[PDB]
């Protein structure tokens, strides 16, 4: 598979001569995520990132983790990085995205009826290409195949946050595995405790940012804006020069304020 | 004052034809901490970071805080980040260090008896040169002036802890407020919660990192080792190949494992 | 017999219509072993080595002696040589072996019934190729008939030792005989003190590794191992330049730190 | 110190105008023992062997083992590997070595008054050149220098064995611990048994290949022999072709039968 991403096989349906997928250039790497940082970012909110533990010879062991581009400000729904089956249809916004999209969600969360009815729905675009649904469906299909099954993972102390995990759909509990890193890592025979706080949180309606840390991350795929259209809305400044703002601190290593997700522990078998 | 290193001061008091100090470059910008990087490294074990806080316009406030590079597997006094008055002989090793740096550091925990001892005990060097003493004290006096005294900064939740902080010296309370940051700032009319967890705590031995979280920093300037003495100790290693260490995620942005100093929370007037 | 190994006639029964045997190059040279290196390193856990023993004109005679390859990290049947006729299923792993390699196993040891249950539950694959067992079962019983019987050889100095070899097979005793080497040879008028202490023992259970001597071979037919699988576990390294490990003593001639069989005693005739 | 010999510094006292030392190549390699394998053969009759230890990473430990020269039928003083003081003179015939050889035996050994009496009958030969005995005296100490003094190293399990030990010189103390390997070697936390059985044994009268094991070894430095003179004596040989002899197993590695120094027990600090 060139392309790793689950979104990647999602083409124009009415006419397709030349088309590029907006899958960024990470889209080629199997990291196990399945979705591109593009897409992730558009969906579920989130970059990847990646984590380096070391072991005392010279070898490094990486590791991908999420990092959460929920602001403090967010509110609500706007708070969900991964939705649940319960809720995506409402969080995603199915009814406005496209046919493929769609289908493509659908196939993700396991809507068997859906996906049938949108296969059905979809059939008179075979008078344009006959591979409107087939190529698409097994594209999906083949992608999805890769996330079926002493390593163990536990994400929470409390029962419920198990059960709101063991009830998402393998592709989703696959990607919150891949996208969450635990906050005390068992390898070998020592633990590293690589964070004593938590950062996101696993409830009926899927992965959220419980927490409301500061964010000061610029999305890389997110940056667009209307600047035709007025905005008016206070905000708060700093009056001083770099005396009183303290720019040569600048200097320095700065220190990243982001939200990387952290929560449970995992154990690493030997 | 082109050298604003307490420690900078220290000079050799038999001969100092040609004698560079061992301040680091960060020694000549006043950030307010008042000791070089190097230094900071050597007695006090962490080093400084920049945090930016953004407005809304574009303009950047900063902030020292500190990096400990205490591991997690130190145990006891190696953990203490910046002993207090009741333990920093021991900690800091006094007895072992030279004449000069003993006297700045007394003078630095403010011990009157200890400072006239060290001064009348340095007199026979006044017979090599007539500045042993003078330009010492009047150096480190004049670095210690700059030290004294609607922003507010709480170092917890429990009256203890503000005992514990109420009772260091001013050297030692300014350093302290400004390497540690805190978990929630106020700032304007807003609260930025720039963590959920502390990593340091204060206490009557002083400032200690009390969280033993992981640290996989490299120190810069505490990097020497002795490569003929042969070592004997076991340690883990990875066996596999770059698919089995997933070198390839090597290429996202790596998350740094550090621990900066965060407790308490700080209030910024208008 | 252009192979003397007891294993270069089992083929695939199914199909063979080109199939090379596994045996090493040393398969072609009548040393009395019967067994190539190949198959002694997979089933018995041994190499070949050779002896010479000068006489004083310029003739050498040689011997065959057998290299252990048992680690001294080795516990209960994983030090066992060459297992008997009490033990051999389960330390040679029987069930998991081909028909053919079980068949083999049993007329070594003469298995009688285990020999003709094997015979007529083999029938089936007549309808594949004509010669299925029957030139299986000459080729092995030509070579065992090579094995059938004033030079003497003892094994201890005990009555247990002389019980548990006369109670092994026949292809087994040989194959000990030519494996394990005199710690005293009598040749001649003289006595030749080859080594003062023993390396390996004779028990019910066979010829076993009972000494835990340190062991440093690098085994040249079983060096595979798997890549792609993440092995974490904990081992000791040297830390220092080529002074602290004295790599500069590598010039001198090395002694190889490896575990010849060595056992009991012998007397050549004239 | 280009040569590490002790010998080295031996040269005719009459005339020196081209003369060129026997020490061998590995002179000028500073491996601890301070006598040359040359001088090592011809004195203490053993040559240098390399041992090596590896760790798991990747890394090996080297050390130097004797190799024993002494022939089976060797009886009585021909065993004697290294005298002690108590028959040095007897065993290394110091009557018939030249004045030079021994002056450094008897400063070697710490024989003030043979010392005192050999410099003062020295004195004559100043006439020839007036560096006698003078850079002799001054290299032999410089190179005695260097032998003077949580590792520990046991040579036998009995009292008598240490208090043999202990009364020897510190350079015959130094020479028998880095030609004497460990029987059982504790490095780090693991136990290597390198060999269960002893070949050498330390007495009154030093060390010696007690054990009449069978040596089979070819010196490189002691292989002149007189041909023009006639020796009758009775030896063995074989009759018989390649096939009696067992020529072509000779195609197998050879294990060398040889006589490493081998005793007591050694700890590693870490």
């Amino acid at each position: 598979l060139r392309n790793f991403c689950v979104f990647s096989s999602v083409k124009p349906l009415d006419f397709c001569d030349q088309y590029s997928s907006p899958c960024s250039s990470d889209a080629t790497v199997d990291d196990g995520w399945f979705v591109c940082e593009y897409h992730a970012s558009r969906f579920f909110k989130m970059e990847k990132l990646a984590l380096a533990i070391p072991d005392g010879t010279g070898n490094n062991y990486y590791r991908t983790v999420g990092k959460s581009l929920v602001d403090d400000k967010a509110e609500g729904i706007e708070r969900i990085l991964i939705p649940s089956q319960n809720n995506y249809e409402t969080v995603l916004n199915l009814s406005l995205l496209g046919p493929a999209e769609r289908l493509v969600f659908y196939m993700i969360y396991d809507n068997k009826e859906k996906q049938n009815e949108i296969c059905q729905q979809l059939r008179m675009y075979e008078r344009f290409r006959p591979e409107v649904v087939e190529e698409l469906y097994n594209s999906t299909l083949r992608v999805l195949a890769l996330t079926n099954p002493n390593e163990s993972r536990s994400f929470g102390l409390s029962v419920e946050d198990d059960l709101a995990f063991n009830v998402l759909p393998t592709f989703i509990q696959n990607l919150i595995r891949k996208c969450v890193a635990p906050e005390s890592l068992t390898i070998g025979t020592e633990d590293l405790q690589l964070r004593n706080c938590n950062t996101c949180r696993i409830t009926s309606e899927g992965l959220l940012a419980s927490v409301r840390l500061y964010n000061s991350v610029q999305p890389k795929y997110l940056y667009g804006v209307n600047e035709n259209r007025l905005q008016i809305r206070n905000v708060l400044q700093f009056q001083g020069n770099a005396n009183a703002l303290q720019q040569k601190l600048s200097r320095y290593e700065l220190y990243q304020i982001n939200i990387p997700l952290f929560l449970g522990k995992q154990i690493i078998s030997t």
